[PDB]
């Protein structure tokens, strides 16, 4: 069968919150079958757990924030993108502060840390949500949709009227049967604009942001001295963000997601509409990993 996965070993990392600028210690720990991904604020006494489920998303301004009352875990989406990409079902994520560390602004450091510690296959079938019917949410000129697809594919379009985006790829499709999440999505970095930073900092956003963890765009150029990792890095990062936001479903998807200028808010609205629309999906398992329409890397 396709088996549930957790970590083989405890993983530790240090960094700072993109939005808070706060130093934070991150610990990834194995968890039992059917735990899901559960975040834990170990700086609080008592410790507070918040499961990484759509119902616990409380703010979607410029990241996906898990909230339980006054307790927040901000910017979960890059780490959840890495776990979706590697097929991690079950993990405890301990944080000493209210925000996941940004690392280099991508999922690269997370996929590296997880594959270094290794994956553990668990003796329980991995459960997928298979899309049986179209489910779409729109708001103004933004759209997010699921459609039936025998596999997992993401299509995304952005549309920035900024000179740095002019002539540059603003649409991409990634079929995970034919493309590596690690090689083609994980290393795409968060990007920000100089023209925004004064307003964003007034909102306690991007307080930890710099060229060390973000692509910074000025009037007519990328400021990062080493430039882009991909010509299409911006749209590849929105695909990374979508895979992380959509992993708050709690299970991997069998279907296609298309995003049209959609961000954390509409992605979460699409999850909530899908969960309510039970005739549009079913849970499926695969008794033979070799015959399944999706494959994960050897653990
Ligand atoms: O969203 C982000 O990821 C982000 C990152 C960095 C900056 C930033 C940092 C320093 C100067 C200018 C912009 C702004 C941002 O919105
Ligand atoms: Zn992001």
């Amino acid at each position: 069968m396709i088996k549930q996965r957790t970590l083989k070993n405890i993983i530790r990392a240090t960094g700072v919150g993109l939005h808070s600028g706060e130093k934070v210690y991150l610990t990834l720990k194995p968890a039992p079958v059917d735990t899901g991904i559960v975040f834990s604020r170990t700086d609080l006494d008592p410790v507070v757990e918040i499961p990484a489920r759509a119902e616990n998303v409380g703010e979607t301004t410029m990241s996906t924030t898990l909230v339980k009352g006054d307790v927040k875990v901000d910017t979960v989406e890059h780490l959840l993108s890495a776990m979706a990409g590697l097929g991690i079902d079950n993990a405890y994520v301990e944080l000493s502060a209210s925000e996941v560390p940004i690392m280099d602004g991508s999922a690269g450091p997370f996929v590296f840390l997880i594959q270094s510690a290794g994956l553990q296959e668990q003796e329980a079938a991995k459960k997928f949500i298979r899309i049986k019917r179209e489910v779409s949410v729109e708001e103004g000129d933004k759209r997010a949709v699921f459609v039936p697809f025998d596999g997992f594919k993401v299509s995304f379009e952005i549309d920035f009227d900024h000179p740095v985006f002019r002539g540059r790829t603003q649409q991409a499709s990634v079929d995970f049967s034919s493309t590596s999440f690690v090689k083609e999505v994980s290393r795409a970095r968060t990007f920000g604009f100089m023209r925004d930073i004064e307003y964003l900092r007034s909102q306690n956003l991007a307080l930890g942001g710099s060229v060390e963890n973000a692509i910074v765009v000025d009037e007519n150029r990328v400021l990062n001295e080493d430039g882009l990792r991909y010509e299409d890095e911006f749209v590849k990062h929105k695909i990374l963000d979508a895979i992380g936001d959509l992993y708050l479903l709690g299970n991997s998807l069998i279907g296609e997601f298309r995003g049209f200028k959609s961000g954390h808010a509409l992605n979460n609205q699409l999850l909530r509409t899908l969960i309510a629309d039970k005739d549009a999906w079913e849970v499926v398992t695969f008794e033979d990993a070799r015959t399944a329409p999706i494959s994960y890397m050897r653990p």
